[PDB]
């Protein structure tokens, strides 16, 4: 959907391009995030947009619209407290339950997307977005694909900005991203959470961390992470696609978990 320009109000400054704005609805004026493309570029803005109009779920950011002036806009929804990686590297008096509650809310939209039969090939803690301490949102489908209906996989050719740390060894070896290598990604994400935002693999490059994965070699458990949050990471982390656990399994070993310790 095509968005009125004369609605939206930018901030002067930005958030990193993404800036802060308000779209003006009908009787109330809605806090924005834009990203604003600096002038197939174009192309990747409008894939991105084509994804998050398809989805509707609420642990994924909400798209409002597209305005197209002077800079091609993408208008979204505000998340205010930002990366989880950055909040949780600030807050470390967050506590283990909390944690769990954000990362089961992750799993919860990755469930969803997994149904919806897209791949979103990016995701990281950086890559989650805080409402608040207790909403986390999945943020940035630039690299996301919509499977077509007789496949599994999206199959890609030797692109090269990617965040290998955050990889399957199926999509570096043969360039295969499935609902599973998104588990994987999904089990870093968990490392990094319960880590407090600490980068994964530190110090290490693309091909050393290549190396470390296929000697069976595995990031350890992060202080006060709870052993079993510990093995259903190193699950994500199952180098074998078949049987490495899709969203489903995950989400609910994480649900059950959360309301154990909710009881
Ligand atoms: C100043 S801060 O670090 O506390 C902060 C940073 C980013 C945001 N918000 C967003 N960021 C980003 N993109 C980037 C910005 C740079 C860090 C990584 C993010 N994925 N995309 C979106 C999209 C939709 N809605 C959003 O709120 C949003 C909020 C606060």
């Amino acid at each position: 959907v095509y968005l009125d320009r004369k609605l939206l109000t930018l901030e002067d400054k930005e958030l990193g391009t993404v800036k802060k704005g308000y779209y003006q609805m009908k009787k109330v004026v809605k806090t924005v995030a834009v990203k604003i493309l600096k002038n197939a570029l174009k192309d990747e803005l409008l894939a991105e947009a084509n994804v998050m109009q398809q989805l509707d779920n609420p642990y994924i950011v909400r798209m409002i619209g597209i305005c197209e002036a002077e800079s091609w806009m993408l208008v979204m929804e505000m998340a205010e407290l930002g990366p989880l990686n950055k909040y949780l590297q600030q807050n470390r008096h967050v506590k283990d339950k909390n944690i769990i509650e954000l990362v089961h809310q992750v799993s919860m939209g990755m469930k969803y997307l997994e149904e919806s039969n897209f791949v979103h090939r990016d995701l990281a803690a950086r890559n989650v977005l805080l409402v608040t301490q207790h909403y986390a949102k999945i943020s940035d489908f630039g690299l996301s694909k919509a499977l077509r209906a007789d496949e599994n996989y999206y199959k890609a050719q030797t692109h090269g900005k990617w965040p290998v740390k955050w990889y399957a060894p199926e999509c570096i070896n043969y360039y295969k991203f499935s609902s599973k290598s998104d588990v994987w990604s999904f089990g870093v994400l968990m490392w990094e959470a319960f880590s407090y935002g600490q980068k994964p693999y530190r110090g290490m490059k693309g091909s050393e961390v290549t190396a470390m994965l296929e000697k069976g070699e595995r990031m350890g458990c992060p202080a006060g992470c709870p052993r079993e949050m510990y093995d259903l990471m190193n699950l994500c982390w199952t180098y074998d696609v078949e049987n490495r656990p899709g969203f489903a399994a995950v989400e609910l070993r994480l649900r059950n978990y959360y309301y154990d310790v909710v009881n």
